[PDB]
């Protein structure tokens, strides 16, 4: 008794369905990877700790 | 009435009467199997379906 309108709210989304709008046109692709958000790290230590 | 010249047109064929021509000679065999026609399968899926 999950009543699949609640699946569209509460269950995770799989990966195998995706559209790729490339500029102004949609192009069919098989894979799409590397869409990360990465930062660098700045550190500073003194003698007091 | 089935008039056996019609049996030679529209009835199926049994498997006990066969001649094996082996190169340029006839050789009597008891069994014969494995004369298959098999293909492989190419598949391709995109994200649109």
């Amino acid at each position: 008794a999950i009543t699949a309108d609640d699946i569209a709210v509460q269950y995770p989304i799989p990966t195998y369905r995706f559209i790729v709008t490339l500029g102004d046109e949609q192009v069919p692709f098989t894979s799409a990877s590397g869409l990360d958000i990465n930062f660098d790290t700045i550190e500073y230590r003194d003698g007091t700790g």
